[PDB]
């Protein structure tokens, strides 16, 4: 990619080493500023309290004309999340449906997830039976979901 695009990238990967936003870290897996993963960890008060979420952050070659690439690695039981962790968030997606724009940046983009995961959108959902769930049956979702954060979002 260009260099405006390097430069950008160490500005961010700066501001998230040094002032991640809270319950969320994305670090360089190896030497490419492109190639990042994130974790976020579960929040309180929501079926995901006390898993840690590990997550892969691709940055295209057109960013930041184009949003970040994120999926989760750690599974997650959601409306929005389907089983190989795609997300379907409008921040990660341009317009017009989506709300990508270059004033965004990965760190935004996280905080978006970390939103989406207290604040399901079961109106637009990926994973039709769990979104169903989640509007007629919130305490069986909120059961599941702690279920699935136990099996899969908790190595201890």
């Amino acid at each position: 990619g260009s260099m405006q695009r390097a430069s950008r990238l160490k500005r961010e990967l700066h501001m998230l080493a040094t002032e991640p936003p809270p319950g969320i870290t994305c670090w360089q897996d190896k030497d490419q500023m492109d190639d990042l993963r994130a974790q976020i960890l579960g929040g309180a008060n929501t079926p995901y309290e006390k898993g840690v979420f590990k997550l892969e952050v691709i940055i295209p070659e057109r960013y930041p004309f184009e949003p970040p690439q994120i999926r989760f690695l750690t599974p997650i039981y959601h409306p929005n999340i389907d089983s190989a962790g795609r997300i379907c968030l409008d921040v990660l997606k341009l317009p017009p449906k989506g709300a990508w724009r270059p004033s965004l940046n990965i760190a935004t983009v996280l905080t978006s997830i970390q939103l989406l995961m207290s604040e399901p959108n079961p109106d637009d959902p990926l994973m039709a039976d769990i979104s169903s769930e989640f509007k007629y049956n919130k305490p069986a979702f909120l059961k599941n979901a702690r279920q699935w954060t136990e099996k899969h979002a908790r190595q201890k």
